[PDB]
């Protein structure tokens, strides 16, 4: 259990996420709250890396209280059901979304993380979140291209290739196969 409520705001565990991924914790972190289709992507990654329903609601209730952002009845009453439903701790087998999943979701309009970066950011930013990645403009530009031609889960491909069939949680397990 190296995966628990803490060590997933690790930098060793985060450095596995794909952008989706990142952009979600970004988001909860910012914001200490995610919109309904944010945290089903979100919660359900984390189930599938293998996040204990325990961890689950300690991620989540930290997170969503944290800088005193709401009260935790606010959390208990509100959101703690739905998280809990999301393991079964009320009985359908919610699997962790696919990469054609990810994308079929409605476009993410204004406070929305959910969805895929490749498709729903400009060059500006990608540009810059490749280059904190350590990334060069050859590198990015062969990206970008991929993003020109509408070949997300292809552009997400090179990221994983040039930082080391389609989902985010095989980005995460190839990635942490790599650390360890
Ligand atoms: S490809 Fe699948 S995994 Fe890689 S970023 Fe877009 S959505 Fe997230």
């Amino acid at each position: 259990d190296e995966i628990n409520a803490q060590s997933v705001w690790s930098e060793e565990i985060s450095s596995n996420y794909p952008l989706c991924i990142k952009n979600l914790m970004e988001g909860l972190k910012k914001n200490h709250h995610l919109r309904y289709y944010g945290r089903q992507q979100l919660s359900l990654f984390l189930k599938g890396i293998g996040l204990s329903a325990d961890e689950a609601l300690k991620f989540w209730s930290e997170a969503f209280t944290r800088n005193g952002n709401m009260t935790m009845e606010k959390f208990n009453k509100e959101l703690r059901y739905s998280f809990r439903h999301n393991y079964g701790l009320e009985r359908i087998n919610y699997k962790p979304w696919d990469c054609h999943t990810i994308l079929s979701k409605p476009r993410p309009g204004r406070g929305d993380y959910h969805g895929c970066p490749f498709r729903d950011w400009s060059h500006e930013r990608l540009s810059a979140e490749l280059r904190s990645m350590k990334l060069t403009q050859a590198q990015i530009i062969s990206v970008l291209d991929s993003c020109q031609k509408g070949e997300y889960t292809i552009a997400c491909t090179k990221v994983f290739e040039m930082t080391h069939i389609a989902h985010p949680n095989l980005y995460f397990e190839r990635s942490r196969q790599l650390q360890k």
